[PDB]
């Protein structure tokens, strides 16, 4: 039998975790926490606006859904420490509601009972953070809350980490050009979190932002902690997004090809490489934690001084979700 | 000195009714109630997506912000009952919030001191219900509370009214494509009241949508009660709207001309009429409660039988909110 | 050895054919014809914005490109006559350009040497307009230009079968709202068909354009001729389209629950039936011709008059290919 | 009498160009041409979807269009040498096509009888490359074809100016995050300059894009030829643009108060000031060049090595448009 999965909030990262789980053997989510009605979570499963139906089948089942046969017990606790965790055996909590983003908050699941949490977001506090197959391995097992960081860091963790080892990476900056998300208006409105940028419509500007992944890539990547920052421009795109860096390196007489050439050969199931002029439509669903465009590597030389920028895409959705999930699965094999 | 308004909810309507506010002389703002800081307020009144930015001067104060000069006291406070009308002398609460759309809850607002309360919404229990220029003769002056009905009601309204008074309106149905509204969630998202097609990205869909608009239409053209009945497609477009009317009528051998000719004898103010192959956009702003398309009008007729439909344009947002100032204004008149 | 097909215009339904005879034995796409480069056919068939990344590999090579080891030869030439279908001995064209819509213009394929012409739209001239399982078996074999009727027309023939069939169909007006397409400008723009809307930002606005679905229905649908006419508005989706159809029937005390379940009893592989409360984006790459929305059925009853209205989803796009893919593949089994 | 002016391609900045003729004494449009009816022509200046309805009147007249009572010539010419240009007296025509960007191309103009070329865009040959206020005291009054530029170049060089004057220019990289434009197809289709990119569907995607803008930037200020390089995103608002720019100056120790202060003290009627948090429809329809966004000022500082990032909105269409027209009235008060 699989670590038993609890998907605290049912949004867009606990819906696609919750997809994704489904095809990776030995996890199985038995249990997922919102604020709604079991129709409400059975037809979000059924039905995504971009990542497209669900392929199996969802029913609407007394105390919850039911998916392909297998029954998922469903709940509508806002606070956490509430949840019946030590009732369900629950082995990991994905916590993925936006309001647990903290190590301190995230114990309310191991007080209900679950044995361990996994944030999909950064989060504050004596806790790791982490993107698979950048620094996974800092994971020993004994870690009771982990955060799977933010979409932008896993896009930004690899490009940066063979840039870093290969070039020497002296400083950068970094800009995300981001689809919008559920924390963004439909209209402009007051904003819960007083930014007068996310107050505007979400879908009609473009919409310059914040986010830590840069100036917290130390977190991950911690020889290069301080060297990084940056922000982000939300775009009228639902989803797929785009990390533009740009450096300042310690090899000298570095060349696009050698920086392509880099990434090409440090590509793996979290960090894919691309030739092709593609658009950010068509990395919607892709799996890849990061996929560096090749064909966006600048190398600009005036004598002996030299600015880098590179770019990798990311569906900010599928993309963090399937590292958040390999990560997810690592905990729990270190476990057992 | 000018009727005293306070506007309960800062939104959409509520912000552009200050704007609206400030071009009609005999009504000031005095007070505004939302759930935000007011350096929120003030910037969502200087800039906005769709409406353009606010030409006057806006500043931050003590207590609120000061438009061209002029000093609007702010609150925020969710519980209507608590609001200091009494003190402020408040003539006339413009209730924008959607969460008080009923005849009993807007007494929250009289309570805490207001003479009078106008909904920005259609609203249940023992009320009036005005489309100006329609219906606003049915005011007397002595109502408390008051609806100006929906913007979909406001665009239908005169048209219905020209059908029937003309033509004799046996029965209709009506789609209006209408803009997303604030209502709508940015990404699929589980929805405040259950609604699955409200639930779903607002800019990334069509999304059928139910309206009382026609159901209710009744409440405005009496004449016509239960003879109309239809619907919503919510799509992409941040605000515009068209309605789409689609009836059986009394008269026979009805001719597109005809139907034209009756709809432009009866422009005013709040009905406009055009030849012109407009689209949604060229109706932003617009102050037109309704702009009948005459370009979209058809008759289908299989032997004696006809089908008439037609259609109208509004601004979802400044259509109505200059149709609910009218109604203000002529309310506050009445009253004196 | 298959069935020898051409498509002509590699666009948006030359593509998506394409795709869809991936998956259809007994037919090959041998020879591509537009006006362009193998570099850019061969990349659009890769990616693709709403229907996703093609699962196979596509290669350029000389002379065309090679799809999973299977060679498509290219061809730049406006001129359909001068095509070398003789040599290639082209079974069927898909024509696919919009710029050979009639049966005079399609004949310079048949000139050029394919055996038959189907065209991916309606056609004016002495030829017969298929929608797949409402009219197909009209189709003897005979025949050498084709027309696949529209989209629209795809996604109204079965509703409209049913109506009459069962109800008996007096009159209806039909308004589809429909995604945008390649003939609408990208900003505001002159259109070079001269019309007005089509003219207009085709993501900004929703643009009343006509159609000939519903009043050429009677091409399909013989006994219902004259009964049906009806426009577009065009919103800003792109792709993802519905149908409203709003009639007088015959048969009296008509319910809702009757309408569905005559719908649900005619549905087959080209006609879906659902009671979910879907949204256009739902309907994105299925192969329905018409998906059946029981959830948008309207009865409007006073006294004995009735109006009926329903609704019917299509993805302009796929739903239009799979049905076109039907009608070739039968048009060439019972030519063989 | 005004300087007479003819606009070669009535599109968007033809269009506008235009509109904000109409409020600048001493220049007259006498004559337009482009590819289409009058009806078209007029019906594009009345209704505009994100720049507003023309508040003046048009009228369609015989040979043309009236606009506020006065007459405009208009032709359908697509070779400019046919035009009659001598017989109307043109002093300049706004070349706005987007197909004579080359001095050669644009002597047709010359050769059909005006008397100076002004091109919307950057031009190849030997001719000048004019940003407002940044270095139009380079003309003369004896040149007779020159560039106004690119709307992105018009953003960067008022920047890259102050940086180099204040700072000491190194080198820098710029991404501008571009609305999309015209060149871009509508849905996912052959692109006529075999841009994969600027093939796919330009309102649902972010779309990498090559630009000149920073690569020729030292056209407009030589002393920093060949140390800024960069490209774009194209995303999907309408108009509206934001150029990030990256940077390495001499000066150290450079603070974000020092960037800001030097960049509001060269502000002017090209170059606006702002600390709002505004976001890409506030700046629709703007007449400034480039306005300068000191909340987005970033410096990264590791040791004695300094990044210095920046931002700079422009409406691409308007902003450009009030470039152009500044640089048209400057170029005829000098020639006279
Ligand atoms: N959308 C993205 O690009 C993305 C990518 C990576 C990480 N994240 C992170 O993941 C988290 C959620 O993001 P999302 O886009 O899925 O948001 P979302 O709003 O789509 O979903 C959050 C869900 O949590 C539920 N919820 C809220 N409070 C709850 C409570 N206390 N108890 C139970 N359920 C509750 C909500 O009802 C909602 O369904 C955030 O921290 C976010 O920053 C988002
Ligand atoms: N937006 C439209 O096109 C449209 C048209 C006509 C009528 N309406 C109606 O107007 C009302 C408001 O619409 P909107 O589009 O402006 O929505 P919105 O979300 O912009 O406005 C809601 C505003 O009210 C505030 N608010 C919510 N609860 C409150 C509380 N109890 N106390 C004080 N403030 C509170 C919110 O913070 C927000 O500022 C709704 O009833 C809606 O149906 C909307
Ligand atoms: N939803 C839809 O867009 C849809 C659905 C049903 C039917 N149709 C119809 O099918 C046809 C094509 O639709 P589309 O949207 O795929 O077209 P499209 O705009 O994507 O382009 C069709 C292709 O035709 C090519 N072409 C090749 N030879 C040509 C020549 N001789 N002249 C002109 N173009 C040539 C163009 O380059 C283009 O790639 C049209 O008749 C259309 O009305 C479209
Ligand atoms: N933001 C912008 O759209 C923007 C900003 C700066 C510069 N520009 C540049 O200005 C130019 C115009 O751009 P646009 O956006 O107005 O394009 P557009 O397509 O909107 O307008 C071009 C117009 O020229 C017409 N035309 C007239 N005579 C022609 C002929 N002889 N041959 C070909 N076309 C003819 C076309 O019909 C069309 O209306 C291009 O160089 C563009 O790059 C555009």
């Amino acid at each position: 039998m699989a670590v038993k999965v609890a998907i605290n909030g049912f949004g867009r990262i606990g819906r696609l975790a919750f997809r994704r789980i489904q095809e990776v053997e030995g996890l199985e989510v038995v249990a997922v926490n919102d604020l709604t009605d079991d129709d409400m979570l059975a037809h979000l499963l059924k039905y995504d606006t971009m990542q497209g139906r669900f392929t199996g089948e969802v029913e609407v089942v007394d105390g919850g859904f039911r998916v392909n046969g297998k029954e998922v017990k469903s709940f509508s606790e806002p606070d956490a420490s509430k949840l019946p965790w030590k009732d369900l055996n629950i082995d990991v909590v994905l916590e993925c509601t936006g309001f647990y983003t903290d190590k301190d908050k995230a114990q309310a699941h191991i007080e209900a009972g679950a044995k361990k949490v996994l944030i999909s977001a950064p989060a504050t506090g004596d806790l790791k953070t982490i993107v698979f197959n950048t620094n996974h391995q800092e994971l020993d097992g004994s870690e009771t809350v982990v955060s799977g960081a933010s979409c932008t860091t896993n896009s930004l963790a690899p490009v940066a980490k063979v840039l870093n080892d290969d070039f020497g990476l002296v400083e950068g900056l970094m800009t995300t050009i981001h689809a919008y998300t559920g924390d963004q208006n439909t209209q402009d409105a007051p904003h819960r979190k007083g930014d007068k940028r996310r107050a505007r419509a979400a879908a009609e500007n473009i919409i310059p932002n914040s986010t830590g992944a840069a100036k917290a890539i130390g977190k991950v990547i911690p020889e290069i902690d301080g060297k990084l920052d940056g922000g982000a421009q939300r775009v009228p795109v639902a989803t797929g997004s785009l990390t533009e860096l740009t450096v300042v390196l310690e090899k000298q007489d570095v060349t696009v090809e050698q920086v392509n050439e880099a990434m090409k050969n440090a590509s793996n199931e979290s960090f894919g490489y691309t030739e092709d002029e593609i658009v950010s439509s068509d990395v919607v669903g892709m799996t890849y934690g990061s996929l560096f465009d090749a064909t966006q590597t600048r190398v600009m030389s005036v004598g002996d001084r030299q600015l880098v920028k590179v770019a990798a895409w990311y569906d900010n959705e599928m993309s963090y979700t399937a590292q958040l999930v390999r990560t997810l699965a690592y905990l729990a094999e270190l476990s057992k």
